[PDB]
């Protein structure tokens, strides 16, 4: 039996067999009143408190959301749908700790990612075990609100005042400071770490005064605010809370009573009308995520960052090589994961209008202008190509270095990584290439299965990345200090020196995609 004395009350946990030892996991540990009825939209309300064992052994319900219906059967897509029931009553994280217990253990919380509007921390290669049996660190992990029921904005009105789901993981970090050391955890040593939404999370938890004091040090996986899809304006959030508001039959001039109103509506009346509320999306677009509510986030994050107001500490950032290509098969014309997906200039021409539907001709002229200088060849694939990196520069790739050099202009230690490894089990296609959310499970430690059929050189490429992470959860310094490795040098503006991860070379280059970036952050905002 083990049984854990909370703040709250006890939990009891169970034992896992993990490389010929053990870990403790405690799987479903409330951290809020579940957000059902009046709680709808609101903060997250402290918990009610009990007597006698809740038995925190097995994932809880995911929060509402709705699914990946693309590819049914297919499991590249699957595999990121979620995989416990879905409910309002969601509220719950997840605990693993090494056995025998630790004295003080560094603990990473994961901020799983699903552009804010899906996701859920009881997916299979977002499991902690591997990471607290190989590096004796323990895991945490949160199910936060995602959609409008973590996102709506009216803002100023704390009936649905935005940024809920922020605050639902500011409230698991809170969790954490107040009954880690019960598991024999370090509240001191907290390291944020999260993959594309969920790093556009921890890196807004970096700007949030009421985070500050809540963890150490932050891992952005392919994600940052600054990412064009992270933050919604105040403008787009009150016409996406009207429209949903129209959608649902629940317009009134009180804006008070149209929350009552959509308190009435059954989560998936909500869910379905989510969709329509932009009055064109993207395969990128938020109908609902974080904004600018005066609480949380106290001004437009773009500011804070440029006059440096934000917790001095420690980062890791990096990208994937073929960020953008995931999104290609969500819409973009011949486009498709069971064939080459060889397009021509028309078609990459109108991939640009499903990708930039706002945006002026000339705009798009520019755009195709800047990514077909072919040296050389042509080469069937170059406009395949292009469109692909066009999409990863401007989303992923171009915000993350940017957001890095703001970052260590105030002086902190950043180090960035390119992650270059296409997964030998990959279930998407070969032109996919290296894709986004495909480090995750390298980061978590599923090639050290050697039962998994990944291979050796990905055991060894997977073993370093989970030293890497725990040296910087550990030591604030990424390095793997005991095999000959690459040393990985700081990130600062001028040099901008970064790693690459991979199964051969691994090594240090310097401003990665230093034409592209200087396009998309500084030219194209003028068209
Ligand atoms: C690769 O496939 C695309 C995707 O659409 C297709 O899915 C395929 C697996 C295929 O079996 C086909 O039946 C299905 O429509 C092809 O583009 C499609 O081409 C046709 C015109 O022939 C259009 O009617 C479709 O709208 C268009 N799909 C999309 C999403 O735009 C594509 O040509 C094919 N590419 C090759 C062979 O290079
Ligand atoms: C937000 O306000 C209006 C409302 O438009 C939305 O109404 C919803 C109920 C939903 O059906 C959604 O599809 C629709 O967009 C926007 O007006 C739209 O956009 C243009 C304006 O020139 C028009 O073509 C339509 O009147 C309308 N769209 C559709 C598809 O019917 C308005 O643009 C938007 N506000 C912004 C962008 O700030
Ligand atoms: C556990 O270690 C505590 C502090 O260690 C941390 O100090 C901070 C500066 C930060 O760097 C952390 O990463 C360091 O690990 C110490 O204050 C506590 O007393 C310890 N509690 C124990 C051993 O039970
Ligand atoms: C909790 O855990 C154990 C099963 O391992 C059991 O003895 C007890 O009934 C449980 N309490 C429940 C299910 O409410
Ligand atoms: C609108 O309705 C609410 C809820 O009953 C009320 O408290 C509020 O004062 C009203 N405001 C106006 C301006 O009518
Ligand atoms: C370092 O070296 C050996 C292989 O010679 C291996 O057993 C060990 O896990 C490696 N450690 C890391 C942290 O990569
Ligand atoms: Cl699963
Ligand atoms: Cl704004
Ligand atoms: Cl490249
Ligand atoms: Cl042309
Ligand atoms: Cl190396
Ligand atoms: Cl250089
Ligand atoms: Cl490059
Ligand atoms: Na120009």
């Amino acid at each position: 039996d083990i049984i854990i004395a909370t703040k709250n009350g006890k939990v009891r946990g169970m034992q896992l067999t993990v490389f010929g030892g053990t870990v403790t996991a405690f799987l479903g540990i409330p951290y809020a009143q579940p957000p059902l009825g009046r709680l709808r939209f609101k903060k997250p309300q402290s918990l009610t408190k009990w007597s006698d064992i809740w038995n925190a052994t097995k994932y809880a319900n995911s929060c509402c959301q709705n699914i990946d219906q693309s590819f049914p059967g297919f499991h590249g897509s699957e595999m990121w749908n979620p995989n416990t029931d879905l409910s309002e009553d969601c509220l719950y994280l997840n605990v693993w700790i090494p056995a025998p217990k630790p004295k003080n253990a560094t603990v990473l919380i994961w901020i799983y990612g699903g552009h804010f509007q899906t996701g859920t921390s009881s997916l299979h290669v977002y499991d902690g075990k591997f990471l607290a049996r190989v590096e004796r660190v323990i895991v945490v992990s949160m199910n936060y609100r995602v959609g409008a029921l973590g996102f709506l904005a009216l803002p100023g009105n704390p009936e649905a005042p935005g940024n809920m789901g922020l605050f639902d993981q500011q409230l698991a970090l809170q969790w954490v400071q107040k009954n880690i050391a019960a598991f024999g955890g370090n509240p001191k040593s907290v390291t944020l770490f999260g993959e594309s939404a969920g790093a556009a999370s921890v890196s807004l938890h970096l700007l949030s005064p009421g985070s500050h004091s809540l963890f150490t040090r932050a891992i952005l996986q392919s994600g940052s605010f600054n990412a064009p899809w992270a933050v919604t304006s105040l403008y787009e959030a009150r016409n996406r809370t009207l429209n949903l508001a129209k959608l649902t039959g629940c317009s009134r001039e009180n804006e008070t009573e149209i929350i009552k109103c959509l308190r009435n509506k059954d989560p998936q009346e909500i869910l379905l009308n989510e969709a329509f509320v932009v009055p064109y999306g993207t395969p990128l677009s938020v109908n609902f995520g974080p904004t600018v509510d005066g609480d949380f986030l106290t001004d437009m994050p773009d500011i804070l960052l440029e006059l440096g107001q934000f917790k001095k500490t420690q980062i890791l950032v990096g990208v994937n090589k073929d960020e953008g290509t995931a999104f290609l098969v969500y819409g973009a014309p011949g486009f498709s994961k069971d064939n080459n997906s060889i397009i021509t200039r028309k078609e990459f021409q109108e991939g640009l209008k499903i990708f930039f539907p706002g945006v002026s001709e000339f705009g798009k002229e520019s755009i195709l202008f800047h990514y077909t200088d072919w040296v050389d060849d042509q080469r069937p694939e170059n406009y395949r190509e292009a469109l692909g990196d066009v999409v990863g520069d401007y989303n992923f790739i171009c915000p993350a270095l940017e957001f890095t050099k703001k970052f260590s202009e105030w002086g902190n230690n950043a180090f960035f990584y390119y992650f270059e490894h296409r997964s030998s089990k990959l279930p998407w296609p070969e032109w996919m290439g290296v894709m986004h959310g495909y480090e995750i499970e390298f980061v978590f430690g599923l090639p050290l299965e050697r039962r998994d059929q990944y291979t050796k050189a990905e055991e060894i490429l997977s073993r370093s990345i989970v030293k890497r992470w725990a040296n910087f959860a550990k030591y604030g310094n990424p390095q793997e200090t005991q095999n000959q490795s690459t040393s990985w040098p700081v990130f600062k503006s001028t040099e901008q020196k970064y790693l690459t991860l991979n199964t051969e070379s691994t090594r240090i280059m310097t401003k990665l995609r230093a034409q592209q970036c200087r396009f998309w952050t500084s030219f194209f905002p003028k068209v």
